[PDB]
């Protein structure tokens, strides 16, 4: 069945294994996993493949139906079919959001740290941007936007959130976003929730919530990116899908994309409608798979003495505290040390670097022995 | 080889959904119903089996091939850092138009040209000078230097297209240094769309880049390439744009981050098969479509109200329909059987653009659907 301890070898075309290609260093930083994909993914693609033909193609129905019956089905959440604008990567849906929602005198808020993109769109956009430093509580890292009021200056507009969190990987409850929500509307800002990471949710008995399912008022104020890239591995196809209910936001936003934003591979349509339909046992034994290795990883972190680290409540990083070892530059250090990891510094604290263990457990053993060995003894 | 085969396609193609319910022949989006080829298609269903679809690196596979293309092809010498991939061309005229003018700034083209050529400066607040073509010894060629005195000051990107998409003009090297000397004189930078050059039927006549006549043109030039049209994998759409010009080359890729995504994992191996190892099978096609060609051109002509300059690249295929006294000729060929692209979208709806990338036996049944409907609906 479901082998997850493969090792594959690359001597391919990832950028993962290529950064330090002739370098005695781990990859252990882009946020793709060295999982082989769904048997139903390459099943299809290939069944794509032999048709032949690769012509200009429409945008998949299938892919649509098996969306919204994901979002009702997992996520109690009823989705209008004309709500869906397909995207090639979440990142566009990023900028185009910021380019389309914002004008020039209005600014963007955002946690901090956070993914490189939500703070690199307003700064290619022209837009100046706000952020609201995340608070350790509890052993996970919370947003408090409400302690951020004084800091506003009025220009806001656009409200950036991630949920679950990159890097921290904090799974935000039921409590916690309705806050997010009572802060958008106290503001009249706009939401844009990147949920990529929503089906990998490790802790139990707690379901992700989409921020327009609070209700209706947050629906028609917000715009959702989904994809299933990190969730099945096929990032390097990048097919993906924004929830625009509103009928002016939607405008307003394909207006914005079209031309300079082309539409979805052929291939990538087959990838990720086989991903959402049949590739949910894949993902089930996915997660398994990266809880133990998340749990090794955490474990093993908090026994080193100069590192700090939440357990990630949705996989698959990874966001250490390498405060402690006083180096000017932790993840130079790592590096010198045959671990590559994710330097803090693109996501907003050079403090940290995130970790990931998305790989079959033998290569995150000789990663955990390379931090061991690198600060014992001693250096 | 074999083009002859007849592939039915009720999928995901653009093309055969618009009338997917309806007796009416599809001939009118810019694709063939061609199977890929078979060095295309091993090359996919490699990468397929090796399982693993992360994040990918620039081929440099495709980047090798593409020098060396340039330079046996075309007689072009392309240095590696000239070249910027994109995923689709209709991105790349995008990027060009936001990168290289101002919300004051207008940008030139010919008429009738690939929609895209006026939307873009449209929705992007640009004004637009349209240089309409004249039939001069059964071609439609392009006089930019007639309409100097309607320029008003405010021109700055030159939007070429090398060959031409509906009248399909090759151009030659004294019309091509004619528009060169017409951007020099009035300070405009070049933006060549070329993605039907590898599709050029003339024999002995050799597609030539607009880069490629002088450095001057190279220093105010972007070329657009890409083998979608030639080898049909516009589905994945894997472009590249050249820039010489490290300051324009800046303003490129500056205009792109965010906004516009890598090429795909799986684009990147077709496009490399298509230009190292497909040369025989576009020689075969290269061959079918000049026999597909000059037998629309032959049987159009003897049609009463319709007439048609046989095209120099394929595979359209620009039919004038104003001799039959009909509003829309599109619209009149549709309900006889026949989806043909409007002339009004691209800006003269006296023409309908006949696609015959298409087996020859279909091509047949198509031919007399319009003598039915001419011989005599009125
Ligand atoms: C990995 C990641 C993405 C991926 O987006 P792509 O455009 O497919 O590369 C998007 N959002 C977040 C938060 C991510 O971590
Ligand atoms: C068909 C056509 C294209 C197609 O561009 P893609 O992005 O590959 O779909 C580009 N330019 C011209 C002139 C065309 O006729």
């Amino acid at each position: 069945f479901n082998f997850d301890q493969r090792i594959d070898r690359r001597h391919s075309d990832s950028l993962k294994w290529k950064k330090y290609a002739d370098r005695d260093i781990l990859p252990l930083w882009i946020a793709d996993t060295d999982f082989r994909a769904a048997d139903c993914i390459i099943d299809a693609l290939q069944q794509r493949v032999q048709q032949g033909v690769f012509g200009y193609g429409v945008t998949s129905e299938a892919l649509a139906e098996v969306a919204i019956e994901r979002m009702e089905s997992r996520f109690g959440w009823k989705i209008q079919p004309e709500w869906l604008v397909f995207l090639p990567g979440v990142v566009t849906g990023i900028n185009i959001a910021v380019r389309a929602f914002t004008e020039a005198h209005q600014s963007t808020v955002s946690a901090t740290p956070i993914y490189p993109p939500f703070f690199l769109a307003p700064k290619l956009a022209g837009r100046q941007h706000l952020s609201a430093a995340l608070r350790l509580e509890q052993q996970r890292w919370v947003l408090d936007l409400d302690s951020h009021e004084d800091r506003m200056s009025g220009n806001e507009k656009l409200l950036l959130l991630c949920n679950p969190h990159n890097p921290g990987g904090t799974v935000y409850r039921r409590k916690e976003l309705e806050a997010q929500l009572r802060f958008a509307q106290r503001h009249d800002l706009l939401v844009c929730s990147d949920e990529i990471h929503c089906d990998l949710v490790l802790e139990p008995g707690v379901q992700h919530i989409p921020f327009a399912s609070l209700s209706d008022d947050a629906a028609q104020r917000s715009i959702t990116l989904m994809s299933p890239s990190k969730s099945f591995n096929i990032a390097g196809l990048g097919a993906s899908l924004a929830v625009i209910p509103n009928p002016e936001l939607r405008a307003r936003f394909n207006r914005m994309r079209k031309g300079m934003v082309p539409d979805v591979d052929v291939l990538a349509y087959v990838a990720a409608s086989a991903a959402w339909r049949e590739g949910q046992p894949w993902l089930d034994a996915q997660l398994d798979y990266l809880r133990a290795n998340r749990d090794m990883l955490a474990q093993h972190v908090n026994r080193l003495p100069g590192l700090s680290m939440v357990t990630p409540e949705a996989s698959f990083l990874g966001w250490i505290d390498a405060s402690g070892l006083g180096v000017a530059d932790p993840a130079l250090f790592f590096e010198k040390h045959g671990l590559g990891f994710s330097s803090g510094r693109d996501f907003g604290n050079d403090r940290f670097v995130r970790f990931n263990f998305g790989c079959p457990r033998q290569l995150l053993e000789e990663a955990l022995q390379r931090m061991t060995r690198a600060l014992t003894s001693g250096y």
